[PDB]
This record gives C-alpha cells, structure tokens and sequence, in this order.
C-alpha cells in the first residue's frame, strides 16, 4: 500500500521538511518561493496563472482557486496512492483554502484522505474556518499537537488501520454516527469549541492509542482515553466503540485486558461494540481506537 503525505502552504512545506528529516511525500504552495526551500522529493506550485503580480494579503479563496487550477497536476502527483495525508501545519497563507481542494481531489481518486491538523483553533475564526472546510473535504479529521507531528509518520502503519476503523464507521453510520473527529495526544481542545464543527446529532469522538513491548495492550487503551476530550467525553458517551488491532502475538486475553480499562471508564449503562483484530502486517506494535458518541 502506498502512502502520500502532503504539505500544503507555509505551514504544511514545514510540516514537511520535519517529516523528512516509507512515504512518499508531495509539496504544494502558491509561493514558489518557498517550494525551494522543501526537501520533498515532488514539489507542485499551483494557481501560477492566479497569483501573478500579487502581493501581501494573500487569503484563503486565492489558494483555493489557485489548487483548482493546478488540479491536473495535483491528480498527477497523487496517481496511485492508497491513502493520503494532507495538512496545512501552523501559520494562516494560502494553504488553508488549498488543502481542502487538494483533500477533495485526492478523495474523488478514491484514495482514503486523512486531514491532519496542528494549527490551534476554537469556535466557541480565520483559523477555525480552515478547520471545517477540511473537514468537509476529508473522509477524516484528526487533531493532533504540533510537537507530536512525527506519531503520523513514525507508526503510520497503525494509524493506517485506525483511519480505516474510522471510515469504516461513519460510513456504515454505525450506532447513529454521522460526524467524527479524531484526536491524538494532549490536545488543547474543549468540546464546546468543537461541538459546533460538528453535527446537531450522531457526531463522535475518536481517540487512538499505539504501544509495544511490555504492557502494551493496556498502554494503548490508556493512551486512547488520554486526550482531554476523550477523558471528558467517554463518561456520559451513550455508546462507545472499541477496537484493538495487532499482529500474530496478540492473543483475545490481551486484547480483553485493553478492552477492561475502556469499560472501567465508560459509564455502566454503556452500548459497547468490542472488536478485536489478529493482523499480520501489524507485526509486533497494537493499535486501540476508542470511539464515544451519544453525548
């Protein structure tokens, strides 16, 4: 399976060169000054004919005309990926109006996007607005802390499988669910400043966890509860999905043991779904989602 992970803008050019320091990786910018400045292996300017003779004050709508413009070469950058990973990083420019165009594209190729955001938001603006239209053009959202940018990368195999849980869901609209947002890591994100991205009914809250070696059925599920919101969530969630995927090692009495520490935390009256995934390909390292809905 092939992986795509691209930076879109200011922010995501350097989300890039971060990551580069087994994934392909494509850079996209308007400011062709900056795509010298990128270590990626495939850069692309887009909107040359929109941008000529612009200055300061570059917005959101230039750069997302500008993508559509360059759309054949975007379509020709993303040939053959199985699943993408698109992000705009920190800092506002032109990639906030790009990235969802880029996502969009990438998805009517029917590669499995992912959007990937670092950039603080609230919406209890400029920001906040980049952060939706992503998540209207990605089969999934998730928030992640800047910090910890290289989990994405670093154990992309995992987060493969959950990325797959996670569509999988929404579009099965498992338990009622019609909106899902992923998180992992401390997140500064409250569910208020989130709740309104979301749907008035059916949205959900994924948290994922990644461990190995010793203790790590229960390392994982921990991890997965940890954010902030999920630790908030999780308590009055009318119905939860768990899911734990590993390699040959993983045995049902380990998976319970991950399993155990969810329901301690999910309330009594629970409607739990328990899955439980023997996969190959995981090799030695284990994966728990943990998704909350019925708020």
């Amino acid at each position: 399976a092939t992986l795509k992970v691209i930076g879109v803008g200011g922010g995501g050019n350097n989300a890039v060169n971060r990551m580069i320091d087994n994934v392909e990786f494509i850079a996209i910018n308007t400011d062709g000054q900056a795509l010298n400045l990128s270590k990626a292996e495939s850069k692309i300017q887009i909107g040359e004919k929109l941008t000529r003779g612009l200055g300061a004050g570059a917005n959101p709508e230039i750069g997302k005309k500008a993508a559509e413009e360059s759309r054949e070469q975007i379509e020709d950058a993303i040939q053959g990926a199985d699943m993408v990973f698109v992000t705009s990083g920190m800092g506002g420019g032109t990639g906030t109006g790009a990235a969802p165009v880029v996502a969009k594209i990438a998805k009517e190729m029917g590669a499995l996007t992912v959007g990937v955001v670092t950039r603080p938001f609230s919406f209890e603006t400029q920001a906040a607005a980049g952060v939706e239209a992503m998540k209207a053009a990605v089969d999934t959202l998730i928030v992640i802390p800047n910090d910890r940018l290289l989990d994405i990368v670093d154990k992309s195999t995992p987060m493969m499988e959950a990325f797959k849980e996670a569509d999988n869901v929404l579009r099965q609209g498992v338990q009622g669910i019609s909106d899902l947002i992923a998180v992992s890591g401390e997140v500064n994100l409250d569910f208020a400043d989130v709740k309104t991205i979301m749907s008035n009914q059916g949205s959900a809250l994924m948290g994922i966890g990644v461990s190995s070696g010793e203790n790590r059925a229960v390392e994982a599920a921990k991890k997965a509860i940890s954010s902030p919101l999920l630790e908030t969530s999780i308590v009055g969630a009318q119905g939860v999905l768990m899911n734990i995927t590993g390699g040959e090692s993983l045995s049902l009495f380990e998976a319970q043991e991950a399993a155990d520490i969810v329901q301690d935390a999910a309330d009594e009256d629970v409607n739990m779904i328990f899955g439980t995934v023997i996969n190959p390909e995981l090799q030695d390292e284990i994966v728990v989602t943990v998704i909350a809905t019925g708020f």
